[PDB]
């Protein structure tokens, strides 16, 4: 009716609610939204923060009022990413950002969904995922002959990285390549530092005290930026104007057809490479954890594969639409884990209101996806892993209910690799489960508790076993 300020609990005058958030902000703020509602206010240090919950309220802000909520706060941790010029994390939300986003979407679309000039049956993504799925199966058979057990993340992260690495740099790597493992599987705390609520972003003194976490984050980005440099120079040395091989070339080509510094056009590939390998690897890793902890669910997926395709040919993307129980499992992996509990923090571009509450310009905003995916109002038993909740009586996907699983964001800042992620996750699982069975013996600890971060990881598990099927 009128205009109010967003409600919220009392906080300490110097540190605010930093202690209320604790180690699991997504859980603390979910309980908090049950009491104060979909639009609430807190403080981290002296910085106010508005936290958005509820499915309709978040759609109202990110979509219907999207231009008001399309900004990024000028946090310190973001200034360390891509030399302070990250497309996704810098405070630039004007036309320069929109142009870079438009370069990334077309680069992805051109080298993921487009038809491969070599094969006629499949596209780029399906070709790459098929190759790595085979190498992944062979690599796991070797481990079953030796130690008899393995850590799936150790080898999934390479297979997933080779896919995005072929789309970006036209290269793949061996599962024991020392350079790669040092890059994608050596002290990778990117998600832990960038996760919404990092005290270093709101308590300035923590940035200058002995901080091993922040030191690892600085080294990690310097290492990734050097890798970008190496791959761009190697591409320039062998660049052919009429033969665009990957996304790096389509960006070099755009630097010649030349607002956008050379650096801001090139480092876009790094945002795609870093996001492509980290989030899909975590998604496939979480999927494997659920398959092992819910053998009932693993066999029902295999039964559908045998019925709809059989073991006479490998699965294909065209079969995704006809495997509803596979989609129900992927949707419930996203929903139950919500391994992306918050979007990247947002920021208001101008004074605005939301559900009658005033939010001034420059206000930092958290978007709680975990709250949606676990809302008691929307789901029956939110804490249980039940893929059947997305299935109709006739065995089809309930389109209305699947669209209430929020993990890719909304509006102007939504994920640009959503389709790639959904096709890549589907194919890897379809090819593997058709041929192998994953399991873990009784009596071994398997900690399913998520570890907070931008992308929530699980405790590593060395007790995975894989067996061929009958
Ligand atoms: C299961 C896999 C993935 C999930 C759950 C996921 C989720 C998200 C989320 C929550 C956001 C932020 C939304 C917001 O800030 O409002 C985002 C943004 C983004 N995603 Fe994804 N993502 C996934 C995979 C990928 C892949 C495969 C790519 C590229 C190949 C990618 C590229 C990006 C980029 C570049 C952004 C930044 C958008 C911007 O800053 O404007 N992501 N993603
Ligand atoms: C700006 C970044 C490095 C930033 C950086 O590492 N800053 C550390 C502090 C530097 C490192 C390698 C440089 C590219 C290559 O030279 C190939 C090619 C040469 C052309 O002539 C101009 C275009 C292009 C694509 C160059 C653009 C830009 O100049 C790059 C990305
Ligand atoms: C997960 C959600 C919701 C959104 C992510 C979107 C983007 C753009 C992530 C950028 O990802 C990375 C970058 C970017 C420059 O440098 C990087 C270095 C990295 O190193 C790592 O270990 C893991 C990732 C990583």
């Amino acid at each position: 009716k009128g205009l109010k300020n967003p409600p919220g609990p009392w906080g300490w005058p110097l540190i605010g609610h930093m202690l209320t958030l604790g180690k699991n902000p997504h859980l603390a703020l979910s309980r908090m939204s049950q009491q104060y509602g979909d639009v609430l206010q807190i403080r981290i240090g002296s910085t106010p923060v508005v936290v958005l919950s509820g499915l309709d309220t978040i759609r109202q802000a990110l979509v219907r009022q999207g231009d008001d909520f399309k900004g990024r706060p000028d946090l310190y941790t973001f200034t360390l990413i891509s030399n302070g010029q990250s497309m996704s994390f810098s405070p630039d939300s004007g036309p320069v950002w929109a142009a870079r986003r438009r370069l990334a979407q077309n680069g992805l679309k051109s080298f993921s969904i487009a038809s491969d000039p070599a094969s006629s049956t499949s596209c780029y993504l399906e070709e790459h995922v098929s190759k790595e799925a085979e190498v992944l199966i062979s690599t796991l058979q070797e481990l079953m002959a030796g130690p008899g057990h393995f850590n799936p993340y150790r080898y999934v992260v390479v297979s997933v990285t080779n896919v995005i690495c072929a789309i970006c740099f036209g290269r793949r790597y061996d599962h024991n390549h020392q350079e790669l493992l040092s890059l994608v599987n050596l002290n990778n705390n990117f998600g832990e530092v960038v996760g919404s609520g990092n005290p270093a972003d709101f308590i300035p003194i923590l940035r200058y005290l002995p901080n091993p976490s922040l030191n690892a984050f600085k080294d990690l980005n310097e290492k990734f930026y050097s890798f970008m440099q190496k791959m761009v120079k190697e591409h320039y040395k062998t660049f052919e104007k009429g033969h665009i091989r990957d996304i790096t070339d389509s960006l070099i080509e755009h630097c010649q057809e030349k607002q956008l510094s050379d650096e801001k056009i090139i480092n876009i590939v790094l945002d795609l490479f870093g996001a492509g390998f980290d989030t899909v690897t975590t998604a496939i890793s979480w999927s494997l954890m659920y398959l092992v902890m819910n053998p009932r669910v693993q066999r029902k997926i295999q039964e559908e594969l045998d019925t709809v395709i059989g073991r006479s040919r490998r699965p294909r993307l065209s079969d995704r639409s006809h495997l509803p129980y596979m989609e129900a499992f992927i949707l419930e992996t996203f929903r139950h884990s919500s391994f992306v509990p918050f979007t990247i923090p947002h920021s208001t571009t101008r004074d605005t209101s939301l559900k009658g509450f005033y939010i001034p310009k420059g206000r930092c905003v958290f978007v709680n996806q975990w709250q949606i995916n676990h809302d008691q109002k929307l789901w029956v038993n939110p804490s249980e892993f039940l893929p059947e909740r997305f299935l109709t009586p006739d065995g089809a996907i309930d389109k209305v209910l699947s669209e209430k699983v929020i993990i890719f964001g909304m509006g102007k800042r939504k994920c640009i690799g959503e389709t790639i992620a959904r096709w890549e996750v589907f194919l890897f699982l379809a090819i593997l489960l058709q041929r192998v069975e994953f399991s873990v013996p009784l009596g071994v600890k398997v900690d399913m508790t998520p570890i907070y971060g931008l992308t929530m990881k699980h405790a590593c598990c060395e007790h995975f076993q894989m067996q061929l099927r009958s």
